[PDB]
């Protein structure tokens, strides 16, 4: 998944159909519940799991601060993992030892037995419960982003920035729980190795043109390189820092020739391209800040209103923001949260 990506996380309170929240939802991405303790295995699975596309599932941790029973925990929730998916998430949030250091170290000797099962492994919590049970700067010393918090605030079913909760290493946000747990995705998932290429980059003069290993190069097209799109020139130069039309949709290409995706600065306008680098047209909110984008006949506008208080200000290119707020009341558009 990518950032701003959803997902939701079920159990067996979901029960054995839960097409209608993921049709709700918006998404078939879902992280489903295993086990419990070393005795309890969800129920629901096997249907949830068909019924979805899994990005991960969570074990509802019962060890406390006992590190020779988070093993027993984790090993018990590894043989019933039914099939590979990338996360294997750590639901610790119940029966604390008075000992945080403890509970730490069982966590993260939980944790440990996924990453070496070949997983990446997630904490999933609470913020308050965190501060006052573990030392989660501990667990990102040897998990890095590795944390999936909770924190609904008025849980009304929307995502709202106001009540993000603040901790480093959170890599995804359960925002709300109203009808069901719903989840947005803050960073993309790692991809660690594919180096090399299929050729060598060369600069020039004019401008960087990429050698296929077989002589031949790029051009009139777009091409993946290494992780990343480019667009190349008729004379196969990428292009940089410049606007591209490519089958009525809009893209936007780097200093680097980098094909932007997510929020891109433009001149001094923000943007916000699809997952695929298509332009996204209309209400988009960034964290606490909302922008009207439109593109029509090529005529690139980002209209700014700056949040402040319990009101947003719009704020005219020409650097000033009004002196009272354009809405309190905000559009329904695409919430971005990274
Ligand atoms: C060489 N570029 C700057 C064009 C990008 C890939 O390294
Ligand atoms: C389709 N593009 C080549 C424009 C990029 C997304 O894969």
């Amino acid at each position: 998944v990518k950032k701003n990506d959803l997902f939701v996380d079920v159990s067996s309170h979901n029960g054995y159909d839960i097409t209608g929240i993921l049709e709700q939802m918006g998404t078939t991405n879902t992280i489903i519940k295993i086990s419990e303790s070393t005795t309890y295995l969800n129920r629901c699975l096997s249907a949830q799991v068909e019924q979805s596309n899994p990005i991960g599932f969570y074990h509802f941790a019962r060890f406390g601060g006992d590190v020779a029973e988070a093993e027993r925990e984790a090993q018990f929730f590894l043989d019933n993992v039914p099939m590979q998916v990338k996360y294997l998430v750590l639901d610790y949030e119940d029966d604390p030892s008075g000992d945080a250091q403890a509970n730490t170290n069982a966590c993260l000797r939980f944790m440990q037995m996924i990453a070496d099962a070949g997983y990446k492994p997630i904490y999933y919590s609470y913020k308050p419960f965190t501060h006052d049970n573990v030392d989660y700067q501990q667990i990102l010393a040897q998990f890095p982003n590795s944390l999936w918090i909770a924190g609904y605030g008025l849980n009304d079913g929307t995502a709202n920035f106001e009540y993000f909760p603040s901790m480093d290493g959170i890599r995804w946000w359960q925002y709300s729980s109203n009808p069901f747990d719903k989840n947005i995705v803050l960073l993309d998932d790692e991809e660690d190795d594919k180096p090399k290429t299929a050729g060598t980059w060369k600069q020039d003069s004019k401008g960087w043109w990429f050698r296929r290993n077989n002589g031949s190069f790029p051009y009139n097209k777009w091409e993946k390189i290494g992780g990343v799109w480019y667009y190349f020139d008729s004379k196969g130069y990428c292009l940089t820092s410049e606007w591209l039309k490519d089958n009525e949709k809009w893209y936007y290409l780097k200093d680097n020739g980098a094909m932007a995706t997510g929020w891109v600065l433009v001149g001094s306008e923000w943007y916000y391209m699809d997952d695929s680098g298509a332009m996204v047209t209309g209400w988009v909110k960034y964290k606490n800040n909302w922008y009207y984008m439109t593109n029509e006949r090529g005529n690139m506008v980002s209209n700014e209103f700056i949040k402040s208080g319990k009101g947003w200000y719009f704020m005219n290119t020409n650097g000033e923001l009004a002196d009272n707020p354009s809405f309190t009341k905000e559009p329904d558009g695409l919430i971005t949260v990274a």
